[PDB]
């Protein structure tokens, strides 16, 4: 791998509805390739699809290699896409299993219904494999019901999906959740991980990351008033060595040292490379820079420098190669764009940490 700046992976066409694209996420196979997929707004009918773009030189060049439709539903495969390579067989899916998560949802916004889909030759066709988690009418208000934003990881033969919940709606604006599986096919129920006491707060977004110690740094970004006239949404982590037990963890701000505030959509990756302990790097939605942390998310963040634009949670990955040199920073626009294209830069964690 190399130093890449603002590659593009797809530049949508001008038909597409604004925002067009939104909303990337990646995966690295074993083998080394590299997938990217997002929030594709084409103009319906027929019913919006997961694209899924593929790159076997790192980085610098990209095809299309499959699109994940909306078998079960019909409804279009609309918002908040995830891709996951098993690390391990879970149930009757072996390792190296591709799954697709993300949100069934018809034009008119109705209905959410967070669907599952596996591939079983490196993304190239999809099969259904089961519904997660449904509910309501797909916008961010208070008092509506949707689930939102899927996020997997596999551990000790079993698939944990994290996401944001709104059905619990006479107590809370929203909380984040999770359901777990040791087969894909059958979900156990909802884990409540992240409530707070005040009905106006929003917590949303989870993203996980394993350390090297064993704790697992969950990220979100926490919606609140903090007692005030103004909202915002700084970003928050718990950590925990129990990936199935978030609540009990504290929230802990995330301070930058430089006094930077960052806010919403965090994305969280941890390498090898920077020091004994290696470096968690995270992104929000709101800056173009990166904040980094040498001490397993002690202390305080640095603020690095990023060649990639900001944009609506933007996508990291520490790329396998070298043992984690290379970071994967991918862009699929902000919200409501008007020139929103998915594009990706590529960091040599050797020389930038
Ligand atoms: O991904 C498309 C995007 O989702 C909807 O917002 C959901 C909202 O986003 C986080 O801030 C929260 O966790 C969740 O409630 C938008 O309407 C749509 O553009």
């Amino acid at each position: 791998p190399t130093s890449l700046t603002n590659v593009t992976i797809f530049s949508p066409p001008s038909d597409y509805i604004v925002p067009r694209t939104l909303y990337p996420r990646n995966e690295q196979l074993p083998n080394g390739d590299l997938l990217a997929t997002w929030e594709n707004y084409s103009p319906e009918p027929p019913a919006v699809y997961f694209p899924i773009y593929r790159s076997k030189d790192h980085g610098k060049t990209w095809n299309e290699i499959s699109r994940v439709h909306d078998t079960v539903n019909g409804y279009g495969l609309r918002y908040q896409p995830f891709l996951y390579s098993l690390p391990e067989r879970v149930g009757s899916f072996k390792k190296g299993t591709l799954l697709l998560a993300g949100s069934s949802i018809p034009t008119d916004l109705s209905s959410t219904d967070i669907v599952l889909y596996a591939s079983q030759d490196d993304g190239m066709t999809w099969d259904f494999v089961s519904h997660i988690a449904a509910g309501g009418e797909a916008r961010p208000n208070n008092g509506l019901t949707p689930v939102w934003e899927p996020f997997l990881l596999a551990n000790k033969g079993k698939l944990i999906c994290y996401y944001s919940d709104q059905r619990d709606n006479a107590t809370y604006g929203q909380t984040m959740v999770h359901q777990v599986t040791n087969d894909l096919k059958n979900w156990g129920p909802v884990v409540e991980d992240v409530t707070y006491p005040t009905y106006t707060d929003r917590p949303g977004m989870p993203v996980v990351t394993k350390l090297p110690n064993g704790q697992y740094f969950y990220v979100y970004e926490y919606g609140s008033f903090f007692g005030t006239e103004t909202y915002s949404f700084p970003l928050y982590y718990r950590l925990s060595s129990d990936p199935e037990n978030i609540a009990s963890a504290p929230g802990q701000r995330l301070v930058v040292s430089s006094g930077t505030q960052p806010t919403s959509s965090p994305y969280a990756v941890w390498t090898p490379y920077g020091g004994e302990n290696g470096t968690i790097i995270v992104s929000s939605g709101t800056q173009g820079t990166l904040f980094i942390n040498k001490a397993l998310g002690e202390g305080e963040w640095t603020e690095i420098p990023c060649p990639e634009e900001h944009g609506y949670t933007r996508a990291l990955r520490v790329l396998s190669e070298d043992g984690g040199r290379y970071l994967v920073v991918n862009s699929a626009g902000v919200l409501l764009g008007e020139n929103n294209r998915v594009s990706v830069s590529v960091m040599d964690l050797k020389e930038v940490l």
